[PDB]
């Protein structure tokens, strides 16, 4: 019906502005807000080669003008923040990036030094004469763009192209130091080369260089550009340059500062080791899990949580390795993202795979994507099994399956997750692991791996949710219970946390359940395409939460009275993650489990330093209040899991 | 001593010429001639007319056997190296493609405009030094230069194939460049490119097509390729049909059929010699030690951080089950990547301890250790390895290394010291069995040498055999000297440089092998002949003072007489290398191959 709602680049776009406020917030370790900064520019690359290149393709057969301009005033931002605070804010600690060349000697000595021994010799100086040679400049990479005056006072100007060569340097040079120096030193590698162009091009007047930076939608050369980024002190003139030998609009032209592909703020060295950023706690244990017989016998015994980055990942593998060498076990079953790295968990799998037990992996990737790794995985006996197009499977499960009579119930341990148990990037995530021995769900992740497997099994549930299976309907009735019992006088309450909500229909029903009275609370990270603080969203309160640790936990609370039920899932709502994709969610059975699961959101609902609510102008509005006592989700969730494993 | 070792890689092209060599076998050998020939022009000419005379007589003998003999040799194999752009459309569909999606990309097409814009060249790379006119009527000519991108792609690019095709086909990377000139350069008619390539810049090989006003424009002339070592890198569509450099990996069958590897080792001591054997062994015991309860610790050295190996998954696994796991790596690269950064957070975030080497004390020594739990004051008993290579097999020429794993309670616990000292504990520094350089290493080799010359003086006989990457060191080439006119007779087994010169008044006793194979000889094993009662060593070096070295004694008589046995035939008169009496009737073999079927014999035993 008449029903609003944000467009999902403009959601977008609201998410990374709120990564961008965490380089703002000058409470936070300087090393904190630099990983933010990064982080933003890492992001938007990816929006980039991705949702511009999209639209950019579609206007080929408002929205891609909304973006520049948003993007134009964020980057705005992004150097108030750099030169404002962040370079002015490591100087108060004692780290020097410098803006400029030095004026220092020993200085100037060694970067002359460098530049010649180490620089030079990876260099290509790259005269551009358009129409006569053709040359390409590669994306993720920084160019500079030199213009050139010769021997003779005529106003034609040359231009040329160089390499900064981050693949073999990089690209913060520290510069040698005295413990008497009041500061650490560091330098762009693209400053040092400026600062020798002389040298580079002897027969030449170096007027001015200028840092570029392209994103195209792949490094290819056609047979007879996204973005196109470039330092704004730069002239048109230079630019239809470059131009020339492009065909590039003034349309993908985006004039910014003087520093480009500033993601590599990541590799900006802190030379005070663990100081200057937020220390993350030791991992707990669970106590309980501890002191079973084995790991095994503990998850037969009853239900485990595991909440990541506050517990250790050690369990899966531990797991696994476990079942590797236990008689008892026929086959271990999971799925993963790509098989592509070595890892614990394919050790732990070889080895039970040359122990003979049964091993398959279903692999959610892709027709042109490992080849060694994959052949040295099926010779040690594991079977990999790809999803060949329609249904990706993007389910979190693994599954260990005990020896058991033969028409009998399979009988093991099913492990489902909101996340992938393999840990392999350097941003943290928080996720949750249900770890159970329940012989419904052991049965259903049973019958779901036939399923994905190609056999005969029918297409049925006890309480697992499988996407293009039972989970719309469920969610629907969940969500409609909820209507009803508003209408019989009981209290309507949905506690919903995920990466992204943007699925037009399930945005409807909750917009209907809010019209029925039913109160909502969202938390969502990333895209949200609901808008709060209209008529058909007044019982709902969105929580946008981006902390340190990436919140991408995916939980459902329907209250049905005071039955709370509770779902973990592998699934934001999303358009392509209900239809398209395999996935999973699960019932969380154990009662004291379900109870911890409200706690912590309650936790997260009621973080005032972290938190930020979303207006109708998708604007982020922190939650921040003195009156009460200070809380942040991520610190307190620590405490309060460490809290209950002192009391065993 | 020069014309001697350019008459030794005479030896290597006369492999190559060897017509009844498997083809791929003969491609190695002039792949190999190709690296001996360069190594020499950056130690030897840079530091000149009595070497080119006969250096480029072989250029003229390399180049036959190649154009003549090899190239029609696959053909006649079906396998279709071509010199030329094909006509064939689906290929040149294909190289047009290629070239634009992923050659064109990594290219820096440079003018050449000499001091105006100055400009570097890198050694070892290949570049096409481009001739242009900008029209046919100017009889001048503009220059140019290109890389040929061989650090983001292969020399020799596969053309796609049917079944039913006859051939494999390749082409050389820079040809595809040839043939697509003119995208680069669409404001030319382009007249010629040439493969050039530097040493240093004191060396200049390039193509011998090229006139002197573009070599001018920036000296051995040769072929129409350069950097012909690449040869190696030329794949072989048939499995192991067409070569002897893969022949099936051996199985020590004795350690397979005991209840575990861990068992096995607890209970005989092992030897895997390798390309011959599997290098499974060293990352599926690590597994059994990363699963086994009984383990407490494991420990290990490595030389970089940087490859995420099988062997890095058992250590993360095993420190995730809650062994303490422990890394000593020698080198930290100074521009650092955010690869080996994630590579070493991932592990630290695993449980491994990361130790880099206290200055000074680099370890060299390649060691693994792998101890259990035990009582009180109790001896520290487990399992431990020593090898003579690098422990992340990531090579493209292959190394023929050794490896010992022992339980040897004296060894286990001297490893176990060891390590220790590495991780800078203050130690009872007084190691039973093991030799470590800046401490007993250098007093025993020399005890060692002295036994023999002692031995001589009692007028019994003195035997040293030494098989050696090189030796360079003054001191100990002396040493060899001083045993050498002390009656004692000496074997060295070498492959690369060396400047001990024999023939002479201090060199009668010493005999100098150098062996002419495939496999890189990297074992380094020392053999004191002690009147009989022999004894051996594995050694992680050669002659001590710098880095932490280790030398190991091969303990077990079976694996002495193994290794004796080993060197032996790397020593007999029938195998390839450099008052009796016997005819010219035995067909000489290579060491590896037979070392390779003494191994295989030893096994089905």
């Amino acid at each position: 019906s008449a029903y609003p709602f944000f467009r999902r680049d403009m959601s977008w776009l609201s998410f990374n502005e709120r990564v961008l406020m965490e380089a703002a917030d000058r409470t936070l370790p300087v090393y904190d807000r630099i990983k933010f900064l990064s982080i933003f520019s890492s992001n938007l690359e990816e929006f980039y080669t991705v949702r511009v290149a999209y639209h950019q393709a579609v206007l080929q057969k408002h929205i891609l003008q909304a973006i520049r301009e948003t993007v134009i005033r964020q980057d705005e931002l992004y150097y108030r923040i750099f030169y404002d605070q962040i370079l002015p804010t490591l100087e108060e600690h004692g780290i020097r990036l410098r803006t400029h060349a030095p004026t220092h000697p020993d200085h100037k000595a060694y970067l002359r030094r460098f530049f010649h021994e180490e620089i030079f010799p990876l260099l290509y100086p790259m005269l551009l004469l358009p129409s006569k040679v053709r040359t390409f400049i590669r994306s993720g990479r920084v160019y500079l763009a030199v213009r050139l005056k010769e021997k003779e006072t005529d106003e034609a100007y040359s231009y040329a192209l160089l390499n900064v060569p981050t693949d073999g340097l990089p690209r913060f040079v520290e510069l040698p130091r005295l413990q008497t120096d009041t500061f650490y030193y560091y330098s762009f590698l693209e400053d040092i080369i400026k600062e020798h162009l002389d040298v580079v091009f002897p027969g030449y007047e170096v007027m001015d260089s200028y840092s570029i930076k392209v994103s195209r939608d792949a490094d290819l050369l056609l047979d007879a550009p996204t973005r196109f980024m470039y330092d704004g002190r730069m002239p048109d003139e230079v630019l239809r340059y470059i131009c020339s030998s492009c065909d590039i609009d003034p349309e993908e032209a985006i004039r910014s500062g003087n520093y480009v592909n500033l993601q590599d703020l990541a590799m900006l060295p802190n030379p005070f080791a663990p100081r200057l950023e937020t220390l993350t706690p030791e991992p707990l244990l669970s106590k309980h899990l501890e002191q079973a017989p084995s790991l095994m016998e503990g998850i037969r015994r009853k239900d485990y949580l595991i909440h990541v980055p506050y517990y250790t990942y050690d369990y899966v593998v531990r797991l696994l390795m476990e079942a590797a060498i236990s008689p008892d076990v026929s086959e271990i079953r999971l799925t993963q993202y790509r098989v592509a790295e070595n890892s614990s968990i394919i050790s732990a799998l070889e080895a039970a795979a040359q122990s003979g037990k049964k091993v398959s992996v279903f692999v959610e990737l892709k027709a042109r994507f490992n080849l060694r790794l994959s052949e040295r995985m099926r010779r040690s006996g594991i079977r990999i099994v790809y999803s060949m197009p329609g249904l990706k499977v993007h389910a979190k499960t693994a599954l260990i399956l005990y020896h058991t009579p033969a028409g009998e119930r399979p009988q093991g341990i099913a492990l489902l997750s909101t996340g992938n148990f393999n840990e392999t990037t350097a941003r943290i995530y928080s996720d949750t692991t249900l770890m159970t021995a329940n012989t419904d769900i052991v049965h259903d992740v049973y019958r779901l791996f036939r399923i994905l497997d190609g056999d005969p099994e029918p297409a049925r549930f006890s309480r697992l949710l499988v996407a293009r299976y039972n989970m719309g309907e469920a969610i629907t009735n969940l969500i409609e219970r909820e209507i009803e019992n508003v209408k019989r006088g009981k209290r309507g309450y949905m506690l919903l946390k995920m990466n992204g909500l943007q699925d037009k229909n399930v945005i409807t029903q909750l917009y209907r359940a809010s019209e029925a009275g039913v109160e909502i609370d969202l938390i969502v990270r990333g895209i949200c395409c609901l808008v709060p603080d209209m008529p058909q969203s007044r019982n709902i309160r969105v929580t946008r939460l981006v902390d340190m640790y990436l919140e991408h936990s995916r939980i459902w609370c329907f209250h049905n009275g005071g039955k709370e039920e509770v779902f973990i899932s592998s699934a934001d709502w999303m358009k392509r993650n209900l239809y398209n994709r395999i996935e999973t969610a699960c019932p969380v059975l154990d009662p004291t489990l379900r109870r911890e699961i409200i706690d912590i959101l309650e936790i997260q609902l009621r973080d005032n330093i972290k938190a930020c609510r979303i207006d109708s102008s998708l604007n982020n509005i922190y939650k921040h209040n003195s009156d009460e006592k200070p809380v942040r989700a991520q610190a307190a969730i620590y405490r309060y899991l460490k809290g209950k494993e002192e009391t065993t």
